């Protein structure tokens, strides 16, 4: 295992690939021009990377078209599809230290959270969805003797999947792991903030066996080959995960263009509620720690709403207080922090306007509530916590996207459930609970994709993850994932 | 079987209800507004129709939210609900002859069109829907043993469904099925073309058991009520069949309201491919003619455009020209008449349009291509043939929604897909031939929702509906019908 | 509702077809031998039963083939099957008091269970099982795209059906509802303890739409016409519920003959678990009671083995005990009756040597434990309950089916599922705790095919229903039960 | 690529281990009797086998029982037996050379097929039964709003897995894949023609993590080691591939003694039918070949009726003639070889006693009908084909499981049907046509579990596999094989 030393010798000693990938070359912008990308680590520059536009785009969907066309990956037969995506996980387990060092010095999580958590992650999304295509089986249906009816999927054409920089590698896997599988191309936009590991994989796809064209990468600012992409005439589908604000946009562009298909995974307030019945109250704590100080709050699911029923709040509230100190934020090449820097300056300020806001709305400090170690030249907040939050103050109602939890207050079950579901959103959520009934009937009244019991953030590739209302159409992961992809068609024949 | 007289009779002594329906009760609309409801048979006044607005969508969706939340429907037991579902079959049954007479008068289709397909038709969309509710089955996942992972199925909510006027009743059940059954609240837009049959079934279903505010029914305008209903901040999703320049305007407004859910079901220009080695050529010129004919070519399915394999064409266009004289325009209340009236005098100046440029684009018209029976106070047009179309040509491009056929002509398997998918659309295809190989290899590369070989028009309940590209998102019919009506919910459990 | 006074009359004004069915017509044996089919209500002879041999097994499989290879059933659309498979269960609706009748009459249950009970059950999964029929689907698999592959279901052929006396017509539904909805033919041969309703559903399902020969009923003798049918070499499926003993005897058969498909319904010996921390004792304990005096305890989900934590015991056992004295034997003609007669004199004298049995094991007798009503010319057992029973003894290892309680204590939830899983059965259980985990990990070590929490003889036509162990093979209700009556075929086209 | 001298070579080698593997460990048979293994190649003795009897049962049961209850791989996480059922398959191909002779020298099939159809095989059958495990989901009902009903899949406790000698790796592997990866313990009993790969992978699943007494082989006869596990009382379920005769044997045995469950797949006389309008009459007469040539004729799917239409037959049959010749008996250590030796000479004299009852039936001899190569103490037959047979003839109607092909005529394809389904097995069969409906309607008419049209042989792993009527019941392969395995149990939870 690496020291800390190690790790700031190896990003010395990269040579980052900045440029664009389309049909197997890597390829500058049209215009030639360029962005910086700096790390949030110390504030140095990685590389000058290609930022494209809308002829970038359309250069990137004709070879997308092209050679979905052709067959040699829309055609080829599913067990070698599987081969073949199997064999794209297992290149990202051979150069994972690359590539989590890569994320780590581009949007700014711990070394170790990347080495462990995220490349991990996202070969297992490619490599789950390889070994299910010939799993997968189309219907038949009940028909009179003379007609055969058949119900079959088949790859939509040409894919844009615009990720998001909290997760760079293994969000943009979940797109690519089902819409590359089903035998579509792809074309890849990964945000301005985090371009690295997406332009990096492309070559380890085409090494893969990944035909040429199938898998383009497209670098550059959203309204630019982002919108270009979304307001395609030749895509068929746009897969996205981001800002509600964006996605929103998104299906006016779909309308606006093609009509293609949209789907979204956007934001969340995610409670995190705890009954005094909790089989496990420690964990309960550690695990309301851990839902809103992992990966410095910048996850989509994060627990930044804790419910709690007051006959318990006195004494837990200490217990997530002491959990949470154990959360310090750090220097993300070394391997002991499990604290990084928010993405950018930017982040950062939008992070301290809220926290500023809860005083403000009339909440209660109790934990954190600074920013620190600006000495570094890096962007760091403390996890903080909030107590005495109503529901309809400002911390409470908008995504904040920092490590700060809100803490509110109930009386019964009828009461936490109003609370939970008082949102646009609908991503997540968490009940503890040792009683059989309560715990399932909790689940069924919360209106959230993912509802974890006893535990936070559950699941593996068999659950699938989407949003109710606001939070997004559509779910990743599992075998639901594919039908974002395909379409279905019935075939019925006289006989 | 009744006779003309008989059906005069009737119509003459119909009582119509022409309000709106919210919260289990019959309404005006919040202004007193209403519109005159024209019948195009003979210019007749049926009723004056409730012209509802913006004030009515919201009190309609107050009314759904709170039936929904109220549980009366929405958690009520999946074999209860079944059993309802199928009452309310068995009410559009039993008044089969007054909804006949209702769809027939409102849009000008023929009786026995009413009597024989849309009745019974969207009597089985609401009965094999309820049928299937519990023999449905949610997931449980594969996970570990200190792990429960259930994958679940809920209603969204509030539904908004927005129908064509082409098929007034049996469209709209095949939304009202589904919808309904899955038990989210339905909040329902019939056309002001045509809403007479939605207008009547909402006492049914009160009648069938179906709880106040679960089926709420507001006639008016797209461009007032129904886009208001799209706009909506409280409805979770919407359901739209008809026009490819609304269903784009449906998802604009649901990227400006709350992100809803957009299900589409818009245009057509379904192609059918008859090869030279085609069983029955016979079989399949009849069908080629139905397939333009029936329900006045207003039909998304419909095959306007007729590939045939030269190697045939001197000799199948005769067979398909003498088989179109058997469907003559006539009295829609005549239990013989084969084609209605167009919709209204809108519509049929559109066909009319088309037809003047035929001839301009190019083609020979061999048949038809007159207005017809000015005498009635009506409007109608003969079925009309243009032979030699090019692909390119604007009658060939474009869907006319009336009876017209363009004629194309090709030398090679690959020349008859290549012309069949080059088209925004996908909603239907055909292809003739006994060719087992020739068959199946030609279904699978027609890009369109429903493959029909050697048959027109085929499939029954079982078999999912909808277009590929721009021709809509979603299946109406079968299973996965259901999916458009419901949110997954990952709730993984730790033991 | 009707009085005691009403049934007696209509009882007395009954006229009783005591023939066999083959070929569409009632029938004798060919033998012409008869036997006295015996009331337990009060030695009342009801008809003279037709005596079916192996010369009449051969006429009826040979009617069923004829019937399956004509297509007249087995190839006709599965929506028409659908149609025809709710009549049937639309006929046991409307005959419903006389059918509740005759079984109350043949085998001596409570008529307000007869006509509460069986027949609305099995006119459910007459009606379920036709329900279903088109909203099932066979498979497509992922092929290479020069290969369709289809996985479809067709029926076996004639199924020879064996069904017990306990629950004469729903346990006859349970297959029959699938049987004939797969399209198979059935022969079906009802206990010679009580073939009333077999024989008369028969002119039932003619008259539903069923064709001659498709279904066929056999009343006889177990060791005669059931022997025959499944030695017969021209049925290709059994289906069996019944004793474990007689099971066991099918499968030898079946080597012996044509290696056909044997599928079991068995004995039982259920546990009913009850922990301290249950939720409710009292509903617990009036579900104790329930779970062995209902149906005489002649049922094989009966919860024979009551498994108490000690912490509970006793204050637990009084109230099951006092729940017990509210089930007391008495006329099965009188609305009032809640336990009924013993099915004839030969079952109660096994259920009188087991309670001797008790007392000889060492068990303590807290409750009943004597035959009752002998002036009724009947046969009748008190509800009786063994206090203190080993689960060693034999009144725990072995099956009495009559109303007999053992009762066992635990100190551990491992001790609970030891004792609970220590048996060749594997029928059902029951677990009763508020804990969720406890609750589900004490229903996955528990080996029965059937496990109720909190509740007991839980489950509707959707779940699964049939044994692990020496309890059976295969499952009735839900959609698998489907499977025990067609055949997989994999066509694998070459394109 | 190996010469034939570099197989010779390497046989010489070989240390090759005849021991049973129990519990972790290579073991003698508790008597310490062995068996012979010769060779069919020269005849040469490969190694003394261990002679297993009940005994040696006994202890292997005991052995997997134990496993079992331990959960250390029946409760083992699903991703984890995912992973090591893939390292399992990886290291059958890791030792595919050696593992492929020592299936060459002990049942005499050529080298180049063993490493390139048998090895290769069986691998695949593990390792895509491993890539499924997550991928399978159970189900949750349709139930009230106060009930949760779970259907899930256990695995069934202890299998018996008693293999034949044709493709011993294979099909092992076919029963050890699904098996070993729901999490069963199996006791696998090869063939005593066959013992020796089963034997060594033994070693190569407990170092891939397959867990000690999970899988134990059992190497003895069918009379001793087999009968006694088919008899035993803890043996859940058996499953079997062989002879009709004893798969039959094999009920009875269930039945006898535990009524443990019995998956069969027997024999077959499988129909080819060659059709007038055939696509490719070369690819038709080439595969009629290879279906009774392959692998010796000793293949249960073998194509051994040549159904051919009166209009081509005349043209057909040297054209089967001519591709038969193709196929010559050789040198199983020859990698040119395309057809090996007969298992042993008692195989040896039952073909040629089936081909003396050729010429005695009435048939007409017309290519082969000798043993050949006898100067090399091997025992070989020359592909043989009788001409005039009709399906009342011994060679039409019994298996002969040699290279012997029979060829009948038919007029239409309602003939070609009743003799194709003339005979009590229903393991595979062909159609060859170029018209689409008679191509499906004969598929649907054939009573057999696989029905290859346009090619034989057909099918991967996603196709099920297995026989009608006296051929079998259950499918292996795909995922249908799953269900012998494991139970289903209905959870049903008041809440
Ligand atoms: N198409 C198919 O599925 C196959 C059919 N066969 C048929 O089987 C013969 C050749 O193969 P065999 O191995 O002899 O079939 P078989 O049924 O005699 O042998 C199958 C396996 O069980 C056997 N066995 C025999 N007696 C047993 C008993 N009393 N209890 C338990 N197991 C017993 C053997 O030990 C072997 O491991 C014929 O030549 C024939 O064609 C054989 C293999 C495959
Ligand atoms: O079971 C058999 O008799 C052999 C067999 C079935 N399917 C096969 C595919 C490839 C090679 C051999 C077989």
């Amino acid at each position: 295992t690496l020291t800390r030393a190690d790790w700031e010798q190896r990003a010395q000693n990269l040579k980052i690939e900045g440029r664009a990938f389309i049909q197997g070359e890597y390829t500058a912008a049209a215009s030639g021009e360029t962005f910086d990308c700096i790390s949030p680590v110390d504030g140095r520059l990685l590389a000058k990377v290609a930022s494209c536009d809308a002829a970038d785009a359309q250069r990137a969907v004709e070879s997308a078209r092209s050679a979905f066309d052709s067959g040699a990956w829309s055609r080829l037969a599913p067990a070698k599809r599987k081969a073949t995506m199997i064999r794209f996980a297992g290149l990202l387990e051979q150069n994972a230290e690359e590539l989590a060092l890569l994320e780590t010095l581009d949007m700014g999580k711990p070394i170790s959270d990347s080495l462990g958590v995220d490349i991990p992650g996202g070969a297992r999304a490619l490599s789950w969805s390889g070994e299910a295509i010939d799993k997968l089986y189309d219907e038949v249906a009940a028909t009179p003797h003379d007609q055969l009816g058949l119900v079959t999927r088949e790859p939509v054409g040409v894919v844009a999947a615009i990720v998001p920089w909290n997760f760079p590698l293994m969000m943009a896997c979940w797109k690519l792991g089902p819409a590359l599988s089903t035998g579509n191309s792809v074309v890849l936009k990964p945000s301005e903030k985090s371009p690295l590991t997406a332009i990096r994989i492309a070559q380890l796809a085409i090494e893969a066996g990944i035909p040429a064209g199938v898998l383009n990468v497209l670098p550059g600012y959203g309204h630019t080959v982002g919108k270009a992409l979304a307001l395609h005439m030749d895509v068929d589908t746009v897969v996205f995960t981001g800002s509600t604000k964006i996605a929103k946009q998104l299906m006016i562009y779909a309308g606006e263009s093609n009509m293609k298909r949209v789907w979204l995974e956007a934001g969340g307030k995610s409670p995190n509620i705890v009954f005094a019945d909790a089989p496990d109250l420690q964990a309960a704590a550690d695990s309301a720690a851990s839902a809103i100080a992992f990966n410095q709050g910048e996850v989509a699911t994060a627990g930044s709403r804790l419910l709690v029923e007051r006959s318990i709040k006195d004494r837990f509230l200490p217990m997530v207080i002491e959990a949470l100190g154990t959360w310090k934020p750090g220097n993300p090449l070394d391997p002991a922090t499990n604290v990084g820097a928010l993405v950018d300056t930017q982040q950062m300020n939008t992070v301290l306007s809220y926290i500023a806001a809860g005083h403000t709305d009339g909440a209660r400090l109790v934990a954190g509530g600074k920013q620190i170690l600006q000495e570094t030249g890096g962007t760091y907040v403390e996890p903080t916590i909030f107590d005495g939050v109503n529901n309809a103050m400002r911390i409470a109602q908008e995504e904040i996207f920092g490590p700060v939890l809100s803490v509110l207050t109930f009386d019964t079950a009828e009461e936490a459930i109003q609370i939970a579901n008082d949102t646009p959103y609908g991503l997540a959520a968490a009940v503890w609970t040792a009683n059989l009934s309560k715990a399932h009937l909790t689940a069924r009244a919360l209106r959230a994709g993912s509802v974890w019991v006893n535990q936070y953030d559950g699941g593996d590739m068999t659950a699938p993850f989407g949003g109710f209302k606001q939070s997004g159409n559509g779910r990743d992961k599992s075998l639901h994932a594919f039908d974002k992809y395909t379409e279905l068609k019935s075939t019925w024949i006289k006989l």
